[PDB]
Formats: C-alpha cells, sequence, structure tokens
DNA sequence: CTGATGACGT
DNA sequence: ACGTCATC
C-alpha cells in the first residue's frame, strides 16, 4: 500500500504527426489539400507501394503497405504524390527535412527523444512543475484543452463525439477543481495544456496537424496517442489503466507486436493486457527472462520506467535499396554501380550531417541479403568510415562483402543480392 | 517487388 | 562483431 511505487513520477508526451509525408506533400501542393491521398515510392511496379495515407483516404479502406493499384480500387478518385527518386532509388530528404522543422519546435518547450521520422517523446516534469508555480492555484479552464480527451471519460450516471469529448473533459476538471483527484492527475493535466500549445506552435509554424499522448511514461503516451488520430491529445492517466487494459490486446503495446506478444499470449493463454497481473514477476521472469518478465510485471500495471533520452538527432544515417525476383543484382558490375548510388546518397547526407550537427560517423556498416533467403538481412559487414568520398565508401562496401560472391565466373555475382544497404554509424564530436 | 530506425542477445 | 527483433 504505502510503500507501493504507481509510476507517477513522471509526465511524458508522444507526439505523432498525422499521416506525416502526405501533410508535407498537400503542404507543398495545395491541391492535394482535403483529399483522398496517399504517397507511395515508385511508379512502374502495381502503381507504387503506398507508404501513407490521409485520414479522407483511409475511410475508403486505402493503407500503409496496399499497391496503388489496388488502392485505386477502393477509391477511384485517390490522389496519389511520389517519393523523389534520385540515382535510381527512393529518396526521403524532403520529409526529413521537414521532420527537422517539428522536432526543433518541439525542443522549445522540453528534452525530446526522435523516435521516428514523424514522432517525438517529450519529459514534461520539469516543465509541469514550473507552470504549476506560476499558476498560483488557478483551475484550470476547459479552455486551455481544446482538443484533450480524457480517456475513461465520460463515465457513470449527447450523441455526437465533441459533445463527449467536452463532456469526458468536465468530469476530469470538475474532479481536479473539487480535490477528487491526485497530485499527479494533476500534473499530467498541466502536462496536456503544455503540450496543446506545442501542438498549436507545431501548426502555427509549419502547417502540419499531429496528435499526442500525455501519460506517466513511453508506453503508455504512445498508446494514448493513437486513441483518438487525428489532430487531437489524449490523457491516459494511471486510474484509467486497469479498465483500459481489461480489454486491450497484448499487441497494442509498444514491444509486443511480434513474437514476445504471441508467445505471452500461447504461453499464458490469455488476450488483454490486464490478465498479466494475475502472473507474479517470478512467473514472467521464467517465461520470458529475467528483463521482460520485470517489465512485464511493471507494465500491465501502468509502470514503466524507460527515460527519454536526451536526443534529437538520427543515431544513424543510413540507406538500401530492395532487388526483389528477376531484378536481384547478378553481376559484379551490377552490385558496384548500386553500392555507388548508395554511396553517394550517403556522402551527400553525411556531408549535409556535419555542417549543421558537428559530428562525423567513423564506421559503415554494410548488410546484404542473398536470394533464397528469409531473413531481412543475410549478411552484415563493417569497415572504418574514414572520408566521405562515396567512390572509397563503395568501393570499401565492395571489398567486405566480395566473398560472399560463390560464382566461379569473374563477372558473375551469386546467389543474387535481393538487398544493399549502407550505414554510417558510431558518430563522435567534430 | 520498401526504406528506413533503434534496441537487444551472444 | 554480428545476428535478430520491433516498428511502420
Ligand atoms: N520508406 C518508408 N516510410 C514509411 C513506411 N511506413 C511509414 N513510413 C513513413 C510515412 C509516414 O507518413 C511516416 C510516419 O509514420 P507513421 O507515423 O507511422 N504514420 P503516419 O504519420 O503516416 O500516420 P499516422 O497519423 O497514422 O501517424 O513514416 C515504410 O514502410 N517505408
Ligand atoms: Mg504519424
Ligand atoms: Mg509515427
Amino acid at each position: 500500500g504505502p510503500h507501493m511505487a504507481t509510476g507517477q513520477d513522471r509526465v511524458v508526451a508522444l507526439v505523432d504527426m498525422d499521416c506525416f509525408f502526405v501533410q508535407v506533400e498537400q503542404r507543398q501542393n495545395p491541391h492535394l489539400r482535403n483529399k483522398p491521398c496517399a504517397v507511395v515510392q515508385y511508379k512502374s511496379w502495381k502503381g507504387g507501394g503506398i507508404i501513407a495515407v490521409s485520414y479522407e483516404a483511409r475511410a475508403f479502406g486505402v493503407t500503409r503497405s496496399m499497391w496503388a493499384d489496388d488502392a485505386k480500387k477502393l477509391c477511384p478518385d485517390l490522389l496519389l504524390a511520389q517519393v523523389r527518386e534520385s540515382r535510381g532509388k527512393a529518396n526521403l530528404t524532403k520529409y526529413r527535412e521537414a521532420s527537422v522543422e517539428v522536432m526543433e519546435i518541439m525542443s522549445r518547450f522540453a528534452v525530446i527523444e526522435r523516435a521516428s521520422i514523424d514522432e517525438a517523446y517529450v519529459d514534461l516534469t520539469s516543465a509541469v512543475q514550473e507552470r504549476l508555480q506560476k499558476l498560483q492555484g488557478q483551475p484550470i479552464s476547459a479552455d486551455l484543452l481544446p482538443s484533450t480527451y480524457i480517456e475513461g471519460l465520460p463515465q457513470g450516471p449527447t450523441v455526437q463525439k465533441e459533445g463527449m469529448r467536452k463532456q469526458g473533459l468536465f468530469q476530469w476538471l470538475d474532479s481536479l477543481q473539487i480535490d477528487n483527484l491526485t497530485s499527479p492527475d494533476l500534473q499530467l493535466t498541466v502536462g496536456a495544456v503544455i503540450v496543446e500549445e506545442m501542438r498549436a506552435a507545431i501548426e502555427r509554424e509549419t502547417g502540419f496537424q499531429c496528435s499526442a499522448g500525455i501519460s506517466h511514461n513511453k508506453v503508455l503516451a504512445k498508446l494514448a496517442c493513437g486513441l483518438n488520430k487525428p489532430n487531437r491529445q489524449t490523457l491516459v492517466s494511471h486510474g484509467s489503466v486497469p479498465q483500459l487494459f481489461s480489454q486491450m490486446p497484448i499487441r497494442k503495446i509498444r514491444s509486443l507486436g511480434g513474437k514476445l506478444g504471441a508467445s505471452v499470449i500461447e504461453i499464458l493463454g490469455i488476450e488483454y493486457m490486464g490478465e498479466l497481473t494475475q502472473f507474479t514477476e517470478s512467473q514472467l521472469q521464467s517465461h520470458f527472462g529475467e528483463k521482460n518478465g520485470s517489465w512485464l510485471y511493471a507494465m500491465c500495471r501502468g509502470i514503466e520506467h524507460d527515460p527519454v533520452k536526451p536526443r534529437q538527432l538520427p543515431k544513424t544515417i543510413g540507406c538500401s535499396k530492395n532487388f526483389p525476383g528477376k531484378t536481384a543484382l547478378a553481376t559484379r558490375e551490377q552490385v558496384q554501380w548500386w553500392l555507388l548510388q548508395l554511396a553517394q546518397e550517403l556522402e551527400e547526407r553525411l556531408t549535409k550531417d556535419r555542417n549543421d550537427n558537428d559530428r562525423v560517423a567513423t564506421q559503415l556498416v554494410v548488410s546484404i541479403r542473398v536470394q533464397g533467403d528469409k531473413r531481412l538481412s543475410s549478411l552484415r559487414r563493417c569497415c572504418a568510415l574514414t572520408r566521405y568520398d562515396a567512390h572509397k565508401m563503395s568501393h570499401d562496401a565492395f571489398t567486405v562483402i566480395k566473398n560472399c560472391n560463390t560464382s566461379g565466373i569473374q563477372t558473375e555475382w551469386s546467389p543474387p543480392l535481393t538487398m544493399l544497404f549502407l550505414c554510417a554509424t558510431k558518430f563522435s564530436a567534430s
């Protein structure tokens, strides 16, 4: 009771851009605004692979990982923007630069951890303490929270979603003001106020909309964010967790969407995150290991300690291209030409990285997939990255993987390559 | 027919 | 160092 930690020590947000690559293209081309729209890579094969979908288009059933030709069957009026292609491959530069615009705005409010091209965690604990003292015991107006949902409310003794959002918010606030909630609840609420301000700054200064989750840790904040997309933010309190997790499929929690989550379901014979509370920490550790068992024991109670890392920039700079089926690379000259294309993009991005960020990569990682191998990576090899030179980098990459070629002929490559990947890593101050 | 990231185990 | 998982 009195000594049991509840994981309510921090206020953490996760801000994620709505259909990000789509918004980037809609900003640039107003003809695409407020329309069923998707972003695709390439065009010749099946119209290209969709990687981002506007909410108007999702209503037609259009999704990520769908071929545009198939999407067009669901949504005949679907508008498409294609990712820039340079040196024969997809080039994501425009989106990476748009990301930087957003991350820089977020960094004005608090320490952020860049978690992907379009989202970042924010530790608002300090900022919340600051705002609380400034407030002097003022109540918090619903007006300060115009886009916030409180997960789990309204409850207890209007048929439109905004009415529901407001009713839940009023119940939450009415309980704060009357002292029926906790200090952590107040801290989350102020966190949500700050997140409203951050999301407003982002939209004013970039044109992009985002959603956000506000809770006590990264996992709950990430889960909260997805609850009311697009263009809304969600507060998940410690108190909301039991009901939230009681029907929450295990795969929905970050990190349990793959093999581990499937083993939890199969071994334990359960379906929902809440059902995990019925196992001792030792039981969970027995099945899933010491680290995972401890994590699961705490997580199913809404508790998680992973810190928001102070990291605004990516740790790695990489590029890759797949060569599936017939297109797989079967000659040495082919392998070298494509390694050069990758190396040149890499050099451009690295040179720019060095000027912007005062650091240099010191390691080059080379990864390939061989034809007939199910694995994402067949082989990974590294060498020193001592110079930002595309020809040297491509030559070095070839040197590290050339032993893989089992073909007898000098000029031929077997088994054929279905993937090439170059990644610059191990950055040092410059 | 995708192109990335970051984390962890050994 | 190298392989694998997770996310999308
Ligand atoms: N190259 C590549 N880019 C991708 C892929 N998947 C996603 N992206 C890119 C395109 C995405 O726009 C972006 C951000 O990823 P999310 O946040 O996961 N999806 P979004 O922001 O689109 O919608 P939502 O409102 O649902 O958050 O990353 C992929 O498989 N390949
Ligand atoms: Mg997003
Ligand atoms: Mg995202």
